[PDB]
DNA sequence: GCGACTCAAAAAC
DNA sequence: AGTTTTTGAGTCGC
């Protein structure tokens, strides 16, 4: 009824059919490791503006709630919450000094503004792009909301229990621990130690995270989740890392930048989830029709 | 099939 | 040791 992996924090994933076994809301078994990502591609290079040395980069994404493996399927709930975070890592530049240069894309050198995460849902068998849903935890009594982009500086990702622990937190003095670990607030930087072109202070605010966290996601409560075959679509969860850069032939997507203007987001690298499937809100789907 | 209202159970404090 | 919050999901009815 449950299968129980070892995460590598020593926390478990517990994986379970809802349509065999319901389980309370907040219980700690909701919480699980997802499906693996793998490398899409490469993207644009990008180089250090005085060395010429290529940052090497990698992102670094976990599914953290919402999908099971159930009979060699990662399975999800489209009524229900999934997190999908992530970080990236530039192996050859320590983050201090990565702050404190500049770096150009090899496209013919734009000026890197920032770097920053986005997230896709697509149909994996026709590449088709499906609209994804966050809310705020107030759910239908707060707003809805597309995911954003969210602009990152390298960090390591968080354990599996360090995102549970900070995913409904109130309280300011468990506030003020976790801080450290999502945030960097450039505005308590010494300003004297960087020179005014360097990649921290072309960051569009003071406060900056450290992970992408996409808590409280769901896809679109109008996508179809079953082929007319009554076969099930396989879905597939995207982590695409980009530069943004000043507008003024390779994939990016336009951005709304800080000033107003016109940005782009170009892309760096992506990596994607195996095939997903996804429940939809037949009572078949549930424990409660047997 | 889907928005809406609702119940309920464990986390958060 | 209480109350409030958060979120899986039961149900109504178009």
């Amino acid at each position: 009824v449950i299968l129980t992996q070892l995460n590598e924090d020593g926390t478990t994933s517990n994986y379970f059919d809802k349509r065999k076994l319901k389980i309370a809301p907040r219980s700690t078994l909701q919480f699980k490791v997802g499906p693996p990502f793998e490398l899409v591609r490469d993207y644009c290079p990008v180089v250090e503006s005085h060395t010429g040395r290529t940052l090497d980069l990698r992102i670094i994404p976990r599914i953290d709630r919402g999908f099971d493996h159930i009979d060699e399927e990662w399975v999800g709930y489209k009524r229900n919450y999934f997190t999908l975070v992530s970080t990236f890592e530039t192996a050859n530049c320590d983050l201090d000094t990565f702050l404190k240069s500049s770096f150009d894309l090899l496209v013919g050198r734009l000026r890197v503004q920032y770097f920053a995460i986005k997230i896709k849902a697509k149909n994996d068998d026709d590449d088709t792009e499906i609209n994804l849903v966050q809310h705020t935890a107030k759910r239908d009594k707060g707003p809805q909301f597309c995911p954003s982009v969210c602009p990152l500086v390298p960090s390591p990702l968080p354990k599996h229990q360090t995102i549970r622990e900070a995913s409904n937190v109130r309280n300011i003095t468990k506030m003020k621990k976790y801080d450290s670990t999502f945030y960097l607030h450039r505005d308590h930087v010494n300003y004297e130690e960087y020179g005014v072109d360097s990649l921290l202070f072309s960051y569009p605010e003071d406060s900056i995270q450290k992970v992408a966290r996409y808590e409280r996601v769901q896809f679109a409560s109008s996508i179809s989740v079953k082929k007319p075959s009554q076969q099930n679509k396989h879905f597939s969860l995207h982590v695409i890392l980009g530069a943004v850069v000043d507008p003024d032939g390779i994939p990016y997507d336009e951005l709304a930048l800080k000033n107003g203007s016109k940005g782009m987001f170009v892309y760096l690298q992506e990596m994607k989830t195996p095939p997903l499937i996804i429940r939809g809100r037949s009572p078949s789907n549930y424990a409660s029709s047997q």
